[PDB]
């Protein structure tokens, strides 16, 4: 790689919390407003009343000073599993949920609609079993569920609430200000699963309907409603893209097998099927652009017996770009990813200049991500990244030593995951802002930690900073919202603990613009070899940017070129495997599964018997290829009408 | 209350480990044999291969000097999960299980008959699934579950191994080495939950014997087998003295209810009942002595709704004895003790000499146990006693302030739970040793820490010793067994971290026998008042000793005197409600359930129609009570045949 010191030395702002008990929270609110709440909580169960007393604190100027401004609360108490409920970014809408230290037949709320600088009172008519849920379509709408399973809407936020149905076991926000929750009859939730009733208002309480039974779990994901439908017994998924309208159930190749969505979109479905016999891996399924036919996608995926947890990540900087974690043949766990929203894995590439080469499963690069932290894993953090961040992926990651396994390393992406390089010798707190012109990290020890280490230019180089003569532990680091932000905030105590919060401004660092010279033009990976696909994503072309190494300079413009996408040729990459078909390891043409050779592929659709006949090639929903590779296929209805669906 | 230093630093003993990797483990291994272990184990998924090496070290010197024995052990590593399996105490087993380094088609275990001082190395057929498991009655018998649900045994101290059985789910050892074992044929056990089937071994695996069928789940407790049963679809819970020749269904006052049960020993069992509704709280009901037929003994019992955790513990240290918490009217959590075996439960005592007097329910002592856990409240460790240690409790407490929540203080009882005290100010890691003769603490924090806090007087006075000038952060505090024994050890590390043990010994401090002048005598709690019952537990008269304050003398004596059990006449205390009757709160008499009012008292017992007539008043199952009150009760036999099983 290859003076910073005085540049944040006049812009650390320090301030000190005296009298705190319990945990700590900070959050800043809204874009370029100076406002960060710090906000002590405390954990006491939910059915028992007791008393006790939040502080809270609101900054105006960005950190440099902080008042006291529990007066506000006062006599009350926020739970640490509630915290804050921040609503949409420049929807100024904050609520504070508490409950009366001495103990109320209802809730208290503290609703602000000015970024946390003035707040109201307003007394709930319950308990609220869960946080506020606000409509995705309408920051003025509000739901949340009572102690006694009651489900509670306002239509002027928060002010007035109405209580629209009192059975309701869980409910969710969906578009158009449309409810869905599920209900019941017989004693508990949890006495009822496989016999709930999913319902369905399209006007905030005033008339429902009900769109399914023999219900035991339901879910939101992309244009998707998903529900799970018991038939005694057995356990079945079923899709719906018409807001419960209609039904069908999912349909794979090849019993008493348990279902689970990894993510969802417009577009596709992800979904995850345990192998028979519990045996801690399964195989992943992709479905079209209906989110009903499915197709293997990944075998052997890894998952935590107790909870399913699984190392799947949708990599933000990059479209259709997903890692996730396999088992090998030998046992050994593989980092696996896609570059074509999976179409085709590859394994993880070994990190440049880390010349581990013994054993050839060792050395491969784990990426640690839900199923690590579940099997207890020292990783504090998830891979992170931002959309305008392109290319920039941070994460944490391993070596095949039992060593390594114990004391991770944070490894930097430039390019979406297609190369590596271990940055950050052990585990750090990450946090990116500014697009990316900015990288922070901070150690997590059981010492005090008193260095923030930072990048400038998309991690390739890091400096440390010492930003206080007083290590603290650490506890909570927050950035300001926005895409040129420039201002974090740490916060920790020392040692009757004294809680300190420091404001780093980096705005004295990065006072020279970036000009030209500066960015360095890059192509996105494609799995197809030659140049006439390179920098083709699902059948799109573009540009990338990237600041060179050692670059210290504000960058104000976006890191794609946005000159115009230029449609490229259908090829491999561009087509999932058909219903049926699979990529072996290492392959790139699909092939029929073993166990179906010789037999009709028939599945069953919106009630409907189909006969499919492919060469095993299924266009990728989104990809807009055109020309080139033209694998056909046929679906043709059939006699019998078959039964696709187990609610009404 | 009212030199002690050059009697410890003389008898503290530092060991330094050097280049440790993973978690550290320290065990004794049995009584006053001076053999200590200390291991080193990863937290490594079940199903990799990963490459690793365990550190195994063993001092023969009571902690003075180890030894390295890595080399025994070369080539293998230990998992966190399994740690070490030691035997009953004077059997002298040890055996270490582990997994080859490279990976391999079984595991590999050590052998020890001689504790700890040689090992054999043994290669196992399978890869054990669950840790090794002893027989009750032979300590040569060993088995374990494989990583394909495979059933293992061994008859010759796990040299050789044998499979009996391919599909089993779980397996339990029992009386006279019988073996209990699920087992299913479709798919999965997850996939064939109510529909197990429970099977029985006599002959460690030769003979079998399916003793029911349609199974939930199974556990063993006293004298009693327990098997949660489906009857489609809705589930129940049978009960067998008889080692499952017989069984019969629980019979309870007052459907689709979640069962759980909390203890049960040789006399009575004690079983949880979620409140219809999943409402946080449930309802405790105890058993006869055949335990078949229930009896509501405390309402409003906390249950945790994820696990079903809850605070009930058995005070070991006094016959009679158990703590639980409850949700009051007034959603305030409260401690609640019983001295007769769940017969009449009492609010637990605020402490003396701590008048916080505000609220009623405030400055209300609540114990924390497996409900403040599940919580996850700051409690590192549940209420302690020991048999030896006749009155001797300790553990963690709160008034009701959400700040004292937050931070939970020490209590200590030398009275069985009557009275209590705060001793010490936060969270400690707490032990027991020398038959309640020494009492050493450890402050729970995130700094290093270099002091002990041990009591010579059964926890009325304190003291400090830092023991070393280089504070370590804290791991963990083990004692030598022996009902004499005075030797600890504790042990921790510095920030490439450093592990140190040090062994303190207790020798010098206490090397006067103590007279008896320093003992003085004390009477167990009757809840009966007046003193013709004063002492009297389930019908015993026993007199105890206690030592007095700032008594620093090494005891060789029993705290029981010893002299004859005096049979007390029978009064309220001893008896159990029966079933259809409760005892309200703060009161002594039990009356009938209200729902129950003007109906016939039907249940049925072992296929047979029974209609009870009492005077609401059952012997407690264990009371030695003769003469004095004497309530009757009847139980005829009816015309109906009734279904009082589901197993077959
Ligand atoms: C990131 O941090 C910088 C601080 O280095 C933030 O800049 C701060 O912006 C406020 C806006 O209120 C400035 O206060 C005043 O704004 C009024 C607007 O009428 C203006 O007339 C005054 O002259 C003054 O600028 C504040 O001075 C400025 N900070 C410093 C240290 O001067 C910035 O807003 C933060 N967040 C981003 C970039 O979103
Ligand atoms: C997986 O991650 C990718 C990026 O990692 C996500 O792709 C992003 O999807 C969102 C919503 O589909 C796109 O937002 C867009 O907002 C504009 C605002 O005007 C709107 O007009 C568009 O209709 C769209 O909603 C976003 O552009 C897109 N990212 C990129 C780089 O194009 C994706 O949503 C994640 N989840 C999946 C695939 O389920
Ligand atoms: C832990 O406590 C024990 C007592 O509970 C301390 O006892 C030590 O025991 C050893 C024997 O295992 C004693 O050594 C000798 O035993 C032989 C017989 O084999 C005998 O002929 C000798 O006369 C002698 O007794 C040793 O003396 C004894 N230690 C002391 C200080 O007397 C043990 O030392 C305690 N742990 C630590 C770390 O001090
Ligand atoms: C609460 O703790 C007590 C501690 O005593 C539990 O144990 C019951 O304790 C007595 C005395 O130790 C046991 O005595 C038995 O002695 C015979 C021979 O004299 C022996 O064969 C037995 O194996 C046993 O040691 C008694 O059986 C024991 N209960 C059990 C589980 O065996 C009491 O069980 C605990 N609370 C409950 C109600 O579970
Ligand atoms: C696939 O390629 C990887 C290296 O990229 C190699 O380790 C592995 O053995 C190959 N597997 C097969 C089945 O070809
Ligand atoms: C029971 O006694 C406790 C104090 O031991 C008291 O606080 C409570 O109000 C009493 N309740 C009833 C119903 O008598």
């Amino acid at each position: 790689c290859g003076d910073f010191i005085a540049k944040l030395t006049n812009n650390t702002h320090q301030h000190v919390f005296d009298d705190l008990s319990g945990s700590v929270s900070l959050s800043w609110v809204g874009d370029s407003t100076g406002v960060i709440l710090v906000l002590t909580t405390f954990q006491v169960p939910l059915v028992i009343v007791s008393f006790g007393q939040s502080k809270l604190y609101r900054s105006e100027d960005y950190g440099k000073n902080f008042k006291d401004i529990t007066n506000l609360i006062n006599n009350t108490f926020i739970r640490t599993e509630f915290g804050m409920a921040i609503g949409p970014e420049n929807s100024g809408k904050v609520i504070l949920t508490a409950e009366v230290s001495g103990g109320s037949r209802g809730g208290r709320v503290f609703r602000s609609s000015d970024f946390a600088k003035n707040f109201v009172q307003t007394d709930l008519p319950f308990h609220p079993l869960t946080q506020m849920m606000y409509s995705p379509q309408n920051s003025d709408y509000l739901l949340a569920l009572s102690t006694e399973n009651g489900l509670w809407v306002s239509k002027n936020f928060g002010e007035k609430w109405e209580e629209i149905h009192k059975a309701v076991c869980l409910a969710k926000w969906g578009p158009n200000n449309i409810i869905f929750f599920t209900t019941h009859v017989n004693g508990s939730c949890k006495a009822d699963l496989g016999a709930l009733e999913l319902w369905r208002t399209s006007d905030l309480g005033k008339t429902f309907k009900t769109i399914g039974v023999k219900i035991y779990s339901f879910g939101l994901g992309g244009r998707f409603l998903f529900a799970s439908v018991m038939a005694d017994t057995t356990r079945r998924i079923h899709v719906s893209t018409d807001q419960g309208d209609t039904w069908s159930m999912a349909q794979l190749p090849s019993q008493e097998q348990f279902y689970s969505i990894l993510a969802a979109n417009e577009d596709m479905v992800f979904m995850h099927v345990d192998e028979p016999g519990d045996t801690g891996f399964g195989t992943i399924f992709t479905s079209d652009d209906r989110g009903i036919v499915y197709s293997k996608s990944l075998d052997r995926h890894l998952y935590t017996t107790t909870g399913g947890e699984t190392d799947f990540t949708n990599v933000t900087s990059l479209r259709g770009v997903y890692i996730t974690s396999t088992l090998s043949e030998d046992n050994s766990i593989q980092s696996m990813i896609t570059f074509d929203q999976g179409g085709r894995w590859e394994h993880l590439r070994k990190p440049e200049n880390s010349k581990c080469d013994k054993n050839k499963n060792e050395c491969s690069l784990h990426i640690h991500a839900s199923y690590s932290i579940s099997q207890k894993l020292n990783v504090p953090m998830a891979p992170l990244s931002e959309p305008n961040a392109v290319g920039i992926v941070i994460a944490h990651g391993s070596v095949g030593d039992a060593i390594s396994v114990m004391v991770p390393d944070v490894y930097i992406s430039d390019d979406g995951g297609y190369s590596w390089a271990k940055m950050l010798e052990g585990p750090h707190y990450y946090t990116i802002l500014d697009s990316g012109g900015i990288i922070v990290a901070i150690e997590h020890s059981n010492r005090p930690i008193n260095v923030i280490k930072f990048s400038t230019d998309e991690g390739q180089c890091w400096q440390s900073y010492v930003f206080t003569q007083e290590p603290i532990y650490f506890t909570g680091l927050a950035s300001e919202p926005g895409a040129r932000s420039m201002n974090i905030s740490i916060w920790g105590f020392t040692e009757t603990r004294q809680w300190v919060s420091y404001t780093v401004d980096f705005k004295d660092i990065l006072e020279r613009n970036c000009e030209e010279d500066d960015y360095t033009t890059w192509l996105a990976h494609s799995t197809d070899p030659g140049d006439y696909k390179d920098g083709c994503i699902l059948g799109y072309k573009e540009q990338f940017l990237r600041l060179r190494k050692s670059s210290v300079c504000q960058n104000g413009r976006d890191y794609v070129v946005a000159k115009q996408p230029s449609v490229c040729p259908c090829s491999l990459e561009d087509f999932l495997c058909d219903f049926g078909y699979f990529r072996p390891e290492n392959a790139s043409e699909c092939v029929e599964q073993p166990e179906l050779k010789g037999h009709e592929l028939e599945f069953c659709l919106y009630g409907k018997e189909e006969h499919l006949t492919t060469n095993g090639y299924r266009k990728i929903p989104g990809d807009k290829c055109q020309g080139g590779m033209n694998p056909a296929r046929e679906v043709k209805d059939l006699k019998k009408k078959c039964t696709s669906n187990f609610l009404n």
